[PDB]
């Protein structure tokens, strides 16, 4: 979709993560979380609506995304053993990885 | 796209690394093969159409793709390396996942 | 303890995955095959005894042991959510990167 | 190495990457963190020196340092590809994972 939706897909779920009873709900929302950066891999960002698919700036923004799928992939790991509570540490955890590709790309 | 476009994709690119004589040739290939990955595992394998979403046997179907995209990403920074060589062994290596899930769930 | 005992707990440990009936087994075999590939990256093979402990070899030589520890790291997961099954083909897909490594410095 | 030693190591090791020039520094500076955090994994810690070797806090504190690792085994990637600042951002990156461990086990 728009990076936005994708970024509030995110979000959104972040704070369901925060707010959330037991496994299930996290289960979903790391399920949710992980298509929609996937989603995000191949979108050119505003600040980078300049420079080309295959340059240094266009590769480490979309590198940003596979930090990202890994920690969903573990915390996903995590609220499948039953496990809530370590599994939202790991959501909370992902909060640095948001606030890097932020940092320099957006 | 749907699975079997994916899949071609996949097959497709996978041809492209043995075949490729430089850097560039392996990174756009891998980039390709990631986003078929990531579009792939939203899809319901004929094999398992039946089944609910929140299923075992659909929740491992997915979690395949994970470690394909790991294996991509690793692949791709040996891209990113210059390392044109190495990068293709790994691409060539990551035929076990796609084999495995072949061996289960096609 | 040295390479070729590291390769033997691997070689070994391997071996009793393969055979298993519950979980206990696999994950004990797991976190040894991640001490004997704790134990085992920091080593100097026959093959590269000439080379500085700098080498793009030996560094590409630590690298493997990684791969080998990052797929074991995803294959215990899967045995604490009791996923014997699972556990047993993820364990069978690191022959891959055990054979890569041989090609190169075994 | 000892705990003690491990964390020093990953400690002193970090700093170094911080005020680094160079690229090696920072290649040389990651590489002794994956050892000590390789070789921290088999420590038993002052906070559960009553667990025992296959429980629910050691399973769970020796995975501190399988997240730990993959950052550090990330971190060489951008950083053998002469990618110093990015670098950087990824060893800034590991403090989350440090202080993530701390919180619940020092
Ligand atoms: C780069 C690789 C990113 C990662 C990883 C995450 N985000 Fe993001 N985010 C990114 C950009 C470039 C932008 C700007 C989009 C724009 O509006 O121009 C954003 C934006 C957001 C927003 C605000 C969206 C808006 O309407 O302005 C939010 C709320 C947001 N991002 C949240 C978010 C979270 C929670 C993430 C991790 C779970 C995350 N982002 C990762 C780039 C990247
Ligand atoms: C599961 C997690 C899979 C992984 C990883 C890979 N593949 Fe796959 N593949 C999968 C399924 C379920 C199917 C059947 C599609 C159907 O409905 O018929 C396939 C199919 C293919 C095909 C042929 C498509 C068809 O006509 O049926 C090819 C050429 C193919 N897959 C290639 C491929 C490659 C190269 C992969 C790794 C790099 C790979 N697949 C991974 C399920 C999964
Ligand atoms: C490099 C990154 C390696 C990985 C990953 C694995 N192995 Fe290995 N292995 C490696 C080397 C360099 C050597 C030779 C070193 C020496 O001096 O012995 C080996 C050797 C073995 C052997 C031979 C033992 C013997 O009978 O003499 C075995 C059986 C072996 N390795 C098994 C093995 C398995 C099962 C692995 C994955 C689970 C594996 N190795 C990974 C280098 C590397
Ligand atoms: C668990 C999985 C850990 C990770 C990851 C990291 N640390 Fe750690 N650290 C851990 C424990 C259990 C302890 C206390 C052990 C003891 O016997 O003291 C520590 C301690 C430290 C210290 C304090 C040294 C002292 O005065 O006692 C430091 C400075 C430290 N740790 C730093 C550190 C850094 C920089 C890490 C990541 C880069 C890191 N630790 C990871 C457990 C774990
Ligand atoms: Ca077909
Ligand atoms: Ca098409
Ligand atoms: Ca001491
Ligand atoms: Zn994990
Ligand atoms: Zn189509
Ligand atoms: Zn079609
Ligand atoms: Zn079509
Ligand atoms: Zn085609
Ligand atoms: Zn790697
Ligand atoms: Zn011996
Ligand atoms: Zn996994
Ligand atoms: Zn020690
Ligand atoms: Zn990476």
């Amino acid at each position: 979709a728009d990076l936005e939706d994708n970024m509030e897909t995110l979000n959104d779920n972040l704070k369901v993560i925060e707010k959330a009873d037991n496994a299930a709900q996290v289960k979903d929302a790391l399920t949710k979380m992980a298509a929609a950066a996937c989603d995000a891999w191949s979108a050119t960002p505003p600040k980078l609506e300049d420079k080309s698919p295959d340059s240094p700036e266009m590769h480490d923004f979309r590198h940003g995304f596979w930090i990202l799928i890994g920690q969903i992939h573990d915390a996903l790991h995590l609220a499948n053993e039953g496990k809530v509570k370590e599994a939202q540490a790991a959501a909370e955890q992902l909060k640095c990885t948001c606030n890097a590709c932020h940092q320099k790309y957006r």
